[PDB]
This record gives structure tokens, C-alpha cells and sequence, in this order.
């Protein structure tokens, strides 16, 4: 949902 933790 980020690109670092979806």
C-alpha cells in the first residue's frame, strides 16, 4: 500500500 510496506 506503499512501496516500502504495501
Amino acid at each position: 500500500g506503499s512501496p516500502l510496506f504495501d
